[PDB]
């Protein structure tokens, strides 16, 4: 703007008149302030227009940005010295998140270790399964009973204490900090629980929490919205929004119980970053930024991936480019792969949930045809320069179907039909099928349905199907190989089963995604190292591709050439040219022809089962068979 107008400059000047003068000159000859002050004038210009580009010229807006800013300052002045250690690192190398070295798990602390002083002994198995990166599920106080595992969040601050205390959370960060792993959160930034503080007080008319939710007077500003709005939770209520006792009505995408923050109040926005801020100070590197496509509200729009969110969270970007530049975001977008690739930017979510690749590795091996997964890896794989997918074969969450129907179009494939065909034959309701999944939120009105169960359920080892241990080491070697950080769901690599406890506790018998969030299975890790048991074949065969992935500079980067193997059932690519993957999705033996691999050296070393492969007459691959071969 013109002179006399905001910049870097003039908030740096009134940041610093809190000091008394002789304290001023001693900030601004400090080695925190020359960062913070570069940082500022490196990355403010962003901030400061992604804010314009959603408030406009709302009178809150200067006073807000100066109250953050201020915030920024002395959040990045108290940030531990190894923490701002961690932040030139990653500012000197933003591909961090590219290498190959990257291997990461999930876990929910009370179901795998206890609490965390649990977890924390559990970083020495982490260490042996060869994990960089550690995802533990929400940690903070929540409602007790019903509280969608976590993401129902009364405090950002409070540790839930059956977990433990913040205390606790700290010495976790570090001792994953001193065995190399980075530590992943949850910031649950779309919604809180109505049990909140902020909830009760707005609701309550407190004017300091004026406008923090999207509150009306009865159904006519509800019904409006509910025209284009897609329900999440179809079971749990209608639409949007949810009635309160006194009558009015809130915005609730998820359950009753989650009540959406109203971003367009910028209040909010410097709360959240506030909140932001204190993760950021215990060290976490990565926050996973939950349902960012609902955070702007439209009438008559689907409420999801408005211009107006995608710029919110370069906001937020900005804001820890400026005052924690070590903490990178994942977004978690289960939408068309269209809107879930607008996420993905080194100044936005520099990561994020590959969903499309994870739901047609389910889908081929349901069809046996890799079509739709070739297609995907073709021409939805590359990303943009500084950033990467996660890749993953299972999440806490059920598996939604959420390829393009105007790519399944190309291929003749019916979208609507193909679904239905998915959700019979993932809950057991098709004829032959393997898998022994459970529905999720069947939606009468529109015939969608997800899947509940874990990796090992859905692929028939519940039943003993003798498949079931190559299917899994398929699935995962495609996660593990196509480029980008893999997560591992914790459970998986031993074969755990879904809990059938589930279905009858009164807190998650409506919820069937607690079927695929079981207990650690003391019996099956302590099968882990013997070759005749699943456990054993599964943690060996998983592990041997992480060891390969991890010390293997073929597998660096984000970036993959398909190649046609001729075979509708076996999918194939390569890495850094080097590396050529092949995957059979069929039951049945199925060959690559000595004519299809006429390019390739006549013999290359498969990197999965340690032999030389002869590539110039037909290969032949066993049922559910991967290689990995050396080709340079
Ligand atoms: O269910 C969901 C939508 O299909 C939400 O999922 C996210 O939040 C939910 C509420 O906090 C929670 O239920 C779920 O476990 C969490 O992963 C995700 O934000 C969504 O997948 C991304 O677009
Ligand atoms: O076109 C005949 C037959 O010959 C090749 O082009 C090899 O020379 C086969 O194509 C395969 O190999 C290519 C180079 O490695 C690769 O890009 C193709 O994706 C793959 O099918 C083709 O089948």
């Amino acid at each position: 703007g013109p002179l006399g107008s905001p910049n870097s400059q003039y908030l740096k000047t009134r940041i610093l008149d809190i000091y008394t003068p002789e304290q001023r000159a001693g900030i601004e000859k400090s080695e925190d302030w020359r960062q913070f002050s570069r940082r500022m004038d490196t990355h403010f210009p962003k901030l400061m227009n992604e804010l314009d580009s959603v408030y406009g010229n709302n009178e809150a807006l200067l006073p807000m940005l100066e109250m953050l800013l201020a915030q920024a300052w002395q959040s990045y002045s108290q940030r531990n010295s190894s923490l701002k250690d961690i932040d030139i690192a990653r500012e000197n190398n933003p591909d961090w998140i590219l290498s190959n070295k990257q291997v990461g798990g999930v876990c929910y602390v009370d179901l795998f270790a206890g609490d965390l002083k649990g977890l924390k002994d559990k970083i020495p198995y982490f260490q042996e399964l060869g994990l960089t990166y550690l995802h533990l599920m929400p940690l903070f106080k929540c409602p007790e009973g019903k509280s969608d595992g976590g993401y129902a969040v009364s405090s950002y601050r409070d540790v839930n204490p059956a977990l433990g205390t913040i205390g606790d959370l700290r010495e976790v960060i570090a001792a994953l900090h001193e065995a190399g792993i980075s530590a992943v959160v949850d910031f649950i930034f779309n919604h809180t629980s109505n049990e909140h503080e902020w909830a009760q007080r707005c609701a309550a008319g407190d004017p300091l929490f004026d406008n923090f939710y999207y509150i009306f007077p009865d159904r006519r500003m509800p019904d409006q919205y509910d025209r284009t709005l897609r329900e999440i939770f179809p079971d749990q209520h209608p639409g949007g929004f949810s009635q309160l006792e006194d009558g009015r009505w809130v915005w609730t995408t998820f359950n009753s119980f989650q009540w959406d923050l109203n971003y367009s109040n910028p209040w909010v926005f410097r709360a959240m970053a506030g909140e932001m801020l204190f993760l950021a100070n215990l060290g976490v590197d990565i926050l996973r930024m939950d349902a960012v496509a609902f955070i702007w509200k439209q009438m008559g729009t689907s409420c999801e991936n408005l211009p107006q969110a995608h710029a919110l969270i370069r906001a937020f970007n900005a804001v820890m480019r400026i005052a924690a530049p070590a903490v990178f975001f994942k977004s978690e977008a289960i939408v068309h792969p269209d809107q879930v690739v607008q996420y993905i930017g080194q100044d936005e979510c520099q990561i994020g949930y590959n969903p499309l690749q994870m739901a047609l590795l389910w889908n081929t091996l349901a069809t046996r045809e890799v079509n739709l997964l070739h297609q995907a890896l073709t021409y939805r794989h590359n990303l943009p320069e500084h950033t990467a997918w996660v890749n993953y074969v299972r999440s806490h969450d059920d598996i939604g179907w959420t390829f393009a129907d105007e790519d399944a179009a190309y291929l003749g494939i019916s979208g609507y039909d193909h679904r239905q065909f998915l959700n019979r034959f993932f809950v057991n309701r098709f004829d032959g099928s393997f898998a022994r999944g459970v529905p999720f939120q069947y939606n009468p009105s529109t015939g969608d349905c997800r899947v509940s169960g874990t990796a090992a359920a859905l692929v028939g080892l519940a039943q003993d199907d003798p498949h079931a241990v190559d299917r899994i080491k398929l699935l995962y070697s495609i996660a593990l190989s196509t480029g980008g950080l893999p997560l591992i769901y914790l459970g998986d690599e031993v074969g755990t089963l879904n809990d059938d406890d589930w279905s009858q506790d009164s807190n998650k018998s409506d919820d069937s995604r607690w079927a695929h969030r079981p207990r650690y299975n003391e019996a099956l890790y302590a099968q882990r190292n013997d070759p005749s048991t699943a456990a054993g074949q599964i943690y060996q065969d998983l592990r041997h591709m992480i060891a390969v992935r991890q010390s293997n500079p073929r597998f660096d980067g984000g970036r993959l050439v398909t190649f046609n193997t001729n075979n509708k059932h076996i999918i194939g690519y390569i890495r850094n040219n080097a590396l050529l993957a092949f995957g059979n999705f069929s039951e049945y033996p199925q060959t690559v022809t000595a004519h299809t691999l006429q390019a390739m050296p006549f013999k290359a070393h498969d990197l999965i089962g340690g032999k030389t492969v002869s590539l110039n007459q037909d290969l032949t691959l066993q049922p559910y068979q991967v290689m990995w071969l050396e080709i340079a």
